């Protein structure tokens, strides 16, 4: 139940573990006073400071004038951290206000329309965000819930999506987690450890041409429905065609190890480990931290079941873009649905005490 | 403990430790043949009991035949048997097919309509529920999912709530949970330790006028959502008041500790703790085992949370039924609405590796 660190270079959530439970929020600006947005920014900056060491927000749950609501809603009292981490990230939408259009990052490419997509509109974008994971569903529900109280009248939610459990992995010494279509995911990722790796493709650089953004990443988020119904139907060796690993194990084909290397030629053309490796995309290379969903039934007798995909990038035109529309043949493309979708400028992390989250893009 | 044994007198998941997560799921029956759906009972039986032991169903989840779909679905493979429960319950439903009709129970009674309630029939009701009660969610929701595949052609799943409690690996299991509303949430409750209390209020027994019963129980389903955003508006002098109890220590009004008996006289004439005391209902006593759910945010941006209740009961008239009716007047109403509910009677254990689901209620 430890405590992440809060401050950083980078914000937290990225490439620290991936704790087992998720609830991600994205909100909308209602203000149109920037000095307003920022004080908010800086109240919920506060907010976090508490939320991630395990301490209730402001004067706490109780104990205050009796007259007077709590400053924290109390459901996380007597819990620990749970390893909390509160991420923020800044829509494409948010640039049309307060007169952050020319800071706007080039690398916060607006994604293309992909075949077979059914992005329900209402459940993507969004002005800004917010990542809440925990191993407590509770403390992360507590964390958002909180952040969106504190911000009432200034922002609201738009849409929200809990991860009942993680579907991928930056800690590649660790069991790797499975899916809903029972492979593991998460193999070959990028590791926390693995500074290089993070730099080249996970960081953004002053160089890359927005300074605001250096040591912050680029956020790729993307509901995908699983037709498990289908996938359930498929025999095994189909089912380990259309990834190129077989399944209880999870090596590639051929091979009698998870983490041995593939051997791509000897996977179907179509296979989604051959399409997705980066050898596939010159080199393009993804940072994944994405959880399992389920949304009650489908109202025709089936559970209602899929992934919700977190990609983090150095640069979206050179992480996500390529390597999605490679996956324009992907055999797993015949078993899932994209339905929702949404991109973020992740700010890079807040420095110490006095910092706060935007600061280095609203100055000051 | 790392499993809790599927078979005995009673099934598992009634008074057993409350494990930390909760997948509920109702099905209805889409098939005509009494045969064919005992057929499937042994069959799901059959399944429960790899499942509860943290193993695949059927012949596994891979190395089976390239050509054949795997027998188990996968997602759990590598987990552990995480204190997993299967119970089953038969709805009223259930007993207008397969010549069922003369035998539900008297004391599985229809629920009147309560004062404000706001029932979505999507989410209500049901032939058959399966209770999977885990610590990790995958492991529930790996069981509900197989269950349903194996089921399918003979049952669909009509609706199906993901619950959360506390997160035992670093919460107390002695520790009261709290509900979303941020008070301690069981502190009077029958516990499966009671023997006693159980017999009386918890088991049917074979006078009460349902042989195929005895050793089952009754079992009512609640999803209540909660009024999150007004309720955290309102002073905490305001909280307290609904329940008779404070928020930080969980004692009732008047005394100093959580667990100390409560003085009804000093709460307010509606305060949820006095109305549903026993004291206050002739003496009726429920088993609660609920859980606190969150599915997102609804469409006008609020959270979509609350508590999916859960009661056990002799005999639901006298339990649920006038306990709940004696909460017309709480002061909680407010702030909580019904919207979705069903009632089940759950049938006595299975007795060993012969038995299944079912036998006493079906024949043998
Ligand atoms: C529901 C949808 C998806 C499922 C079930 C899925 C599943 C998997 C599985 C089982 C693996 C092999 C193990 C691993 O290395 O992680 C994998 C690898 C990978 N996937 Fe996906 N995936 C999905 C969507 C996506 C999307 C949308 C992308 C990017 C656009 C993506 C990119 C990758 C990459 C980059 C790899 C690693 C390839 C390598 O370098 O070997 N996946 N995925
Ligand atoms: C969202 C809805 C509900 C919430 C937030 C809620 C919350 C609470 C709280 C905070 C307590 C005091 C601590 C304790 O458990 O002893 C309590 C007690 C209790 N509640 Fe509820 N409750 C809800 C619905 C219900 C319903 C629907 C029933 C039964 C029809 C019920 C029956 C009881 C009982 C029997 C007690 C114990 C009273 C005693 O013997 O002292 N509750 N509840």
């Amino acid at each position: 139940g430890s405590a992440v660190p809060f401050h950083g270079a980078h914000q937290a959530g990225i490439a620290t573990p991936v704790q087992d439970r998720l609830h991600f929020a994205a909100f909308d600006v209602t203000t149109e006073d920037r000095a307003a947005f920022v004080a908010l920014l800086k109240e919920w900056t506060a907010a976090a400071r508490r939320l991630t060491a395990g301490h209730a927000v402001g004067e706490g749950a109780y104990g205050g004038l009796p007259e007077a609501p709590p400053d924290d809603t109390g459901e996380a009292l007597g819990l620990k951290p749970s390893r909390l981490t509160l991420t923020i990230g800044f829509g494409p939408s948010l640039f049309t206000r307060f007169g952050l259009a020319d800071l706007r990052p080039e690398a916060l490419a607006d994604l293309p329309k992909f075949p077979g997509d059914n992005l329900d509109r209402a459940r993507s974008g969004g002005d800004l965000c917010v990542q809440a994971c925990a191993d407590d569903p509770q403390v992360a529900v507590h964390a958002i819930r909180n952040l969106a109280r504190i911000g009432f009248g200034k922002v609201v939610v738009r849409w929200s999506q809990l991860g009942f459990g993680k579907t991928s992995s930056t800690t590649p010494d660790k069991q790797t987690p499975r899916n809903l279509l029972g492979f593991k995911d998460g193999t070959r990722n990028i590791a926390g450890t693995e500074k290089d790796r993070l730099d080249r493709f996970v960081w953004a650089a002053e160089k890359d041409g927005t300074p605001w953004m250096t040591g912050g990443s680029y956020l790729v988020a993307r509901r995908i429905r699983m037709h498990i119904e289908t996938w359930d139907r498929a025999s095994l060796q189909e089912q380990e065609d259309v990834f190129g690993r077989d399944k209880g194990e999870g090596a590639p084909v051929g091979k009698a190890k998870e983490r041995d290397e593939p051997f791509l030629k000897a996977m179907k053309p179509d296979a989604h480990v051959r399409l997705a490796h980066p050898d596939s995309n010159g080199g393009a290379t993804l940072l994944r931290r994405g959880y399992s969903f389920t949304d009650g039934t489908d109202g025709l007798g089936r559970l209602d079941a899929g992934l919700f995909f977190l990609a983090y990038q150095r640069d979206i035109r050179t992480g996500f873009v390529p390597v999605q529309r490679n996956l324009a043949t992907d055999a797993l493309n015949e078993f899932i649905q994209h339905v929702g979708s949404a991109v973020f400028a992740v700010p890079p992390g807040v420095r110490d005490a006095d910092d706060w989250w935007g600061s280095t893009l609203f100055g000051k």
